[PDB]
């Protein structure tokens, strides 16, 4: 299964920045939603869902079809929720309706990270969508009552080393659960839409507490008000992933560096780049447009 990128005709960079601009000029406006925390988390959740069902043996999944507009994986219930990201990126698919839905849901995960002062990350355009019969089936994406044990190996589908998860996973420093879609709860006041080290430090630092939830399913629980998934506290039990946890929550630098290179790495799994194509793209950010 070979998918080869094709940039959309006659687009170039100066193209792909006007993108960015509406999603980014619609996350400052839209500020309301989810009590203030705004659009940007459920965002990069979105993209990382759409791209989190590859399997390297087969090629199949992964960023490139833009199969999520199917009804299958719609309604696929560990995409419960996602439908508030989609229907934020509608009005601006209306509006540049030559870019692919692959492009489209990729770049506004690159988008939130960079608007709320994450990393750069490179991006490079050319998904092509793909028909109905190509949606992969329900059950691609992991569980979060699980180990580390189970953490590992459902990473090595996508690729990801110990060193690419847990640098993927400072991601869940921002937003929250929501009790209705995953079974999930918490933060409790105050959830976290600037992207920072402050997840390895706060597994590191809290006290945490194994309680059960009003869905009958267990989470770790501080003081504070912050919470932790199994699949989260994971990394401290760990030895391999808890020494690189001790690493970027004394380095903020190391870890925005590898963060990038293995969001792109999840955003490009399963796309051949033909050696004439273009270079990734940098964009800029509203701030430095003066926007
Ligand atoms: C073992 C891996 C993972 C599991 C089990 C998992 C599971 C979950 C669960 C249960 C939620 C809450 C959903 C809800 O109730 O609305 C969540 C949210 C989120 N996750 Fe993950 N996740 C995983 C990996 C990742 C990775 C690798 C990223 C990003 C690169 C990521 C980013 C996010 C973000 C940003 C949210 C917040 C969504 C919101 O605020 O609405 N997750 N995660
Ligand atoms: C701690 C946590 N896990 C998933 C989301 N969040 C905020």
């Amino acid at each position: 299964l070979v998918h080869v990128a094709s940039v959309e005709k006659g687009r170039s960079y100066e193209d792909f920045q006007k993108v960015y601009n509406a999603i980014a000029l619609k996350l400052r406006e839209d500020d309301e939603y989810d009590n203030y925390i705004g659009y940007g988390p459920v965002l990069v959740r979105l993209a990382w869902h759409i791209s989190g069902t590859w399997d390297k043996h087969d090629n199949t999944g992964g960023s490139y079809g833009g199969t999520y507009r199917f009804k299958k994986e719609f309604n696929d219930p560990s995409n419960a929720g996602l439908q508030n990201g989609f229907k934020f990126l509608e009005p601006i698919h209306k509006e540049f309706p030559w870019i692919s839905s692959g492009d489209l849901f990729s770049l506004g995960g690159v988008t939130a990270v960079q608007e709320m002062q994450g990393p750069k990350i490179p991006w490079r355009c050319g998904r092509v969508d793909t028909p109905e019969d190509t949606t992969p089936d329900n059950g691609r994406l992991p569980d979060a009552d699980k180990d580390a044990g189970y953490v590992r190996t459902f990473f090595q589908r996508l690729n990801m080393n110990d060193r690419e998860v847990v640098a993927l996973m400072g991601a869940h420093a921002l937003g929250k659960t929501h009790l209705k879609n995953s079974g999930y709860e918490g933060p409790w006041g105050a959830a976290n839409n600037v992207f920072t080290n402050e997840g390895y430090l706060n597994l590191l630092n809290e006290d945490w507490k194994l309680e059960k939830n009003d869905a009958n399913n267990e989470q770790w629980d501080s003081k504070s008000g912050y919470m932790m998934l199994p699949t989260d506290y994971s990394l401290i039990q760990d030895p391999k992933y808890l020494s690189i946890v001790k690493e970027y929550a004394n380095d903020q630098d190391k870890f925005f560096k590898d963060f990038s290179k293995a969001f792109e790495k999840l955003l490009e799994n399963g796309i051949t780049f033909p050696k004439d194509a273009p270079s990734p793209f940098i964009f800029k950010t509203l701030e430095e447009q003066g926007l």
